[PDB]
């Protein structure tokens, strides 16, 4: 597929499809938004509860 073609950070899937933690506001690949697409990973999502 066309995911990770012109990407040095191919592992992070180019970080094309970004959204960001409605807390700190850091942009990341939606895949890392394990807080059900609201916040980034553990520290942040849990901090909102
Ligand atoms: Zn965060």
């Amino acid at each position: 597929g066309t995911r990770g073609v012109d990407s040095p950070s191919a592992e992070l899937d180019k970080k094309a499809n970004l959204l960001k933690c409605e807390y700190c506001g850091k942009y990341a690949p939606a895949e890392q938004f394990r807080g059900s697409k609201r916040f980034c990973s553990m520290t942040c999502a849990k901090r909102y509860n």
